């Protein structure tokens, strides 16, 4: 099993998930520019859209999109309880949060990283983010994790996205529950092992 | 079961899925400007983020995010095969496609429907879409649907987002396989019933 990744990128979410699952896998780094792997192979042969993550199975079969990948990972080690059982209502609730993180958080961070983007663009996105962060913050007043008392792959994804705040000049202090969350997920061994393996 | 919708918005996706599934439900229109439902209820009481779709279950529980909703819907009628079975590889592959449509397609249409979006934002997004729609056109070149020969809720979601192109002046002429896909899906009785039901 292979995870195509780039240090600090959103591929850190499946990376943390794999560790939390206690699975073994190979990291393959990708040059996000020439779209070539560390071993000099063409990545657009693996993922046509040219982004990370991509999970490749022993099979040769592949999966892209974080929310899909992290669900595949969790379902390999149900004992770890990293996602609700499929067919339970809480699994749809997991998927809801995964899509929220991806479409409402992650995609809003994207143009803040972009040097080309105007200041009128960035400021509109920053206002939307503040609002969406407020919503996530309120959720994390109810319980230490997005779905309650057990860590799920949705918390892992959220931890990764929130960790980008430092690079786009977002202070998380206005939301005590988001800082409490960061701290709580930040100090897990699997998470640390993942940051270490990525040089962070 | 209630579906909160706005005519022609992304909620048309669960709408079509519900009809494909043959399920009983009540459409509840939402004024996206004033954020009031048809009954005059404050819609933020229902979805804290303020957007459609939202699925309200018989028992009062709610689900947001298109990709979560359409999976719940499909899982209600497994005989109809609107999604591959949970735990199968092809179900992760559906979630990949659903997250792709949401984060890579839908979210890039969003600024185009905005008057207050700068022409810089719009030009960038149109370019992202040109590339991303190319990837989907290639996917739909030698197979009728996203997952192969079987229509799924991913195809329904794609069909709805593609339908937005006329309203924001996106020409799909460079992608004949996408127009072919539109005619393949748009010709289904549940799709045409939903269009009619939304007053379109
Ligand atoms: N929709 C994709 C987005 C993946 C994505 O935005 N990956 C970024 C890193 S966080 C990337 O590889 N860079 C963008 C690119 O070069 O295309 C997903 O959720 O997996
Ligand atoms: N992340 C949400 C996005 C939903 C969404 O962007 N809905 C739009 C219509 S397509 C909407 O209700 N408009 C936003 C608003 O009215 O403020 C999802 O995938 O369901
Ligand atoms: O969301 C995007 O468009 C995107 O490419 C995000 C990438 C983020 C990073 O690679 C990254 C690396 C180190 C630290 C923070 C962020
Ligand atoms: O993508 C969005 O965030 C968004 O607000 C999409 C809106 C879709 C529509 O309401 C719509 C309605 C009729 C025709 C085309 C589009």
């Amino acid at each position: 099993m292979k995870l195509y990744y780039s240090p600090g990128a959103c591929s850190l979410s499946p990376h943390i998930a794999l560790r939390e699952a206690g699975l073994n896998f190979e990291l393959v780094q990708v040059d996000l520019a020439s779209k070539k792997t560390a071993s000099g192979q063409d990545y657009l042969e693996v993922n046509p859209a040219g982004y990370v993550p991509c999970l490749q199975l022993d099979d040769g079969r592949t999966l892209t999109e974080g929310p899909a990948i992290v669900q595949y990972v969790a379902d390999q080690v149900p004992g770890k309880q990293l996602a609700p059982a499929n067919g339970s209502f809480e699994r749809y609730h997991l998927q809801q949060w995964l899509n929220f993180i991806s479409s409402e958080l992650h995609k809003s961070f994207s143009p803040l990283f972009n040097p080309a983007s105007s200041d009128e663009w960035k400021n509109a996105v920053r206002q939307s983010l503040n609002t969406r962060l407020g919503q996530v913050a309120r959720q994390l007043e109810h319980a230490p994790y997005l779905l309650g008392d057990q860590l799920s792959v949705a918390d892992i994804y959220l931890f990764v996205v929130l960790g980008w705040s430092a690079y786009v000049n977002i202070d998380l202090s206005p939301w005590p529950s988001l800082q409490a969350f960061q701290g709580r997920v930040g100090g897990r061994e699997a998470v640390q092992s993942a940051l270490r393996a990525e040089g962070l």
